[PDB]
Formats: structure tokens, C-alpha cells, sequence
């Protein structure tokens, strides 16, 4: 694997003795295996596991994740603490995000008649700004994530002062299973039509993510199916604003969704435009829907 002008190696990872690792509680499922809260000797960690019953192709997939995530050095990308590959099942140790994934956080935190005043519009911009920062770092380093979505984002803590980061790279690794598994609802025309991926691919996906954030955890093209989206988008159809979404934010989503890739902004521009949205009172004083 190459990144930042260097070729990484399996030895360059930090092997953590298995005896030092201790699993605390299950946290969900990954693309393939499972995930746990853990402790290393007292360091709080997250542990991605590789099933023992796995293919020899899956083993190599697992290693690649570790190598990929290890060469990143950015505050908006989950840190890789190390690996425990010499023992079975093979572990990958990663930064722990107490806020959990973003999609769930948005759904769990939707303002409701019981407790409406939970989140504000300014909080959503910071999350979007956080992810835009990471994507720019990837673009600057010529890495194409190719699966920018709320489900692959994590939060350090649920309360104020949370930071959002990109937490999963299973897609970039797989391309470096099938059609019904393709994230069609997050991809531009040239991706699901031709299989072309660039930094302007991630620009389109970030627009969908933006829509996810200001719909507060909704599913893109809610009532539509994958193929209905596939025909909707190629025809020039685009999603409507999320409920109460301020104009200048939606205007970012619509530029991210330009049909031709060269008509979409890069992440330097998106960031700048997003920061500008944090500077408009009429934007950050808009109330969220219940
Ligand atoms: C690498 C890492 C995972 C967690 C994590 C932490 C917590 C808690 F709040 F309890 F600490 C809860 C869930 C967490 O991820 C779980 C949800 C999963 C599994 N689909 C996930 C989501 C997005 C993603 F990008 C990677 C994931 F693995 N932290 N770090
Ligand atoms: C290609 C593209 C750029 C944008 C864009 C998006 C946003 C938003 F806030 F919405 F993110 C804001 C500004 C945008 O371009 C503006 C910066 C300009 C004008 N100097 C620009 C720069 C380079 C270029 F090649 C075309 C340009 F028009 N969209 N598409």
C-alpha cells in the first residue's frame, strides 16, 4: 500500500500482545466481523475482529484496512492504535468513539415533543464541517473513500464539544461483492453507470451525507428504491431540501450533485462554503423540525 509518498508494510504496524487486550462489551457489526469496546494495558479502545471462519481473500482484506487506516494522520479520521494479528481471531485496534455512529446519533437525538431542545443548526454544521475537513485531507492525499455516508461516521462524545470523524474504509479497501450491495443512493451517475471514481465522486457522496445530516438521520430518496434512484438521478432528478433546511446549505448539496464531475466543487471550496454557513445568523438561528 502507498500513501503520502511512502509504501507501508505489515511490520510497520504496531503488534499489540494478545495478552494485553481485554474485550469489554459488544458494539455492533462491521462489513464482515464484529466490533467491541476494549482495554489495553489503561487505554480505552475499539476492537474490530476478523471471523476465524473466513476466506484467504478475507484475511488480506482485513490487513489492508489496518494498513490504510494506519497511514492517515488527521483529527477527523479515526486513529489506528495497533493490531493483534499474531493471535486468532485477528484484531484491529482503533480509536473509541463514545458518541457512536452518526446516523444513530441523529435519529436518537431528533428533537421531540418530550425533549425538543436537544440539537441546533450550528451543531449540524460542525459535524458537516468535521467530515468535510477529513474528506479534504483525503482529497489532498489523493485517497478516494468512495463510501462517504452517515453510517460510516462516528462521534467522540454525544454532548457538546463532539467531533465527527470518518470511521470505516471497507469500500476503499475492497476496490483496491455485487450490485444489490452497492451504495447506489450515495453515488454519482458516472460511478454506477461506468464505475469511474475520483475526488468528485466523494464530493457527490458528501452532498448526500449533508442531506442525511439536515434530515436528521433519514434515508436518502426515502420512498424510492435503488433502481428508481438510478433512473431518477441519471434523468437529472435530485432530492428536495430536508425539513427546514436553510437555503445556503441546500445550495451546497445541489452543487455537490452537479451532473458533470468537473462542475462539482472540491473539498476546499465545500469547507469554505460550510464555514460561511456557520457565519450567517439566519442559518444558525433556524429551528429544527420536530
Ligand atoms: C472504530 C470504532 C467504532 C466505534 C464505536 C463506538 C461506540 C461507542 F459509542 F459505544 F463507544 C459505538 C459504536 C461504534 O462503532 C460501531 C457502530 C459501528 C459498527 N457498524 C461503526 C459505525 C461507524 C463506523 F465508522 C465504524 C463502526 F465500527 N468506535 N470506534
Ligand atoms: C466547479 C464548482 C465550484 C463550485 C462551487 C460550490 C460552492 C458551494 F458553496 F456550493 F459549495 C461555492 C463556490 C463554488 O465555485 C465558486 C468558487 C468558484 C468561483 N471562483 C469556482 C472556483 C473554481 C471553479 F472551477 C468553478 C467555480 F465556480 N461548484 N462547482
Amino acid at each position: 500500500y502507498c500513501f503520502a509518498g511512502k509504501t507501508s508494510s505489515i511490520s510497520d504496524l504496531k503488534e499489540v500482545p494478545r495478552k494485553n487486550i481485554t474485550l469489554i462489551r459488544g458494539l455492533g457489526h462491521g462489513a464482515f466481523g464484529e466490533v467491541y469496546e476494549g482495554q489495553v494495558s489503561p487505554l480505552q479502545v475499539a476492537v474490530k475482529t476478523l471471523p476465524e471462519v473466513c476466506s484467504e481473500q478475507d484475511e488480506l482484506d482485513f490487513l489492508m484496512e489496518a494498513l490504510i487506516i494506519s497511514k492517515f494522520n488527521h483529527q477527523n479520521i479515526v486513529r489506528c492504535i495497533g493490531v493483534s494479528l499474531q493471535s486468532l481471531p485477528r484484531f484491529i485496534l482503533l480509536e473509541l468513539m463514545a458518541g457512536g455512529d452518526l446516523k444513530s446519533f441523529l435519529r436518537e437525538t431528533r428533537p421531540r415533543p418530550s425533549q425538543p431542545s436537544s440539537l441546533a443548526m450550528l451543531d449540524l454544521l460542525h459535524v458537516a464541517r468535521d467530515i468535510a475537513c477529513g474528506c479534504q485531507y483525503l482529497e489532498e492525499n489523493h485517497f478516494i473513500h468512495r463510501d462517504i455516508a452517515a453510517r460510516n461516521c462516528l462521534l467522540t462524545c454525544p454532548g457538546p464539544g463532539r467531533v465527527a470523524k470518518i470511521g470505516d474504509f471497507g469500500m476503499a479497501r475492497d476496490i483496491y461483492g455485487g450490485c444489490a450491495m452497492l451504495p447506489v443512493k450515495w453515488m454519482p451517475p458516472e460511478a454506477f453507470m461506468e464505475g469511474i471514481f475520483t475526488s468528485k465522486t466523494d464530493t457527490w457522496s458528501f452532498g448526500v451525507l449533508l442531506w442525511e445530516i439536515f434530515s436528521l438521520g433519514y434515508m436518502p430518496y426515502p420512498s424510492k428504491s435503488n433502481q428508481e434512484v438510478l433512473e431518477f438521478v441519471t434523468s437529472g432528478g435530485r432530492m428536495d431540501p430536508p425539513k427546514n433546511c436553510p437555503g445556503p446549505v441546500y445550495r451546497i448539496m445541489t452543487q455537490c450533485w452537479q451532473h458533470q464531475p468537473e462542475d462539482r466543487p472540491n473539498f476546499a471550496i465545500i469547507l469554505e462554503r460550510i464555514e460561511y454557513c456557520t457565519q450567517d445568523p439566519d442559518v444558525i438561528n433556524t429551528a429544527l423540525p420536530i
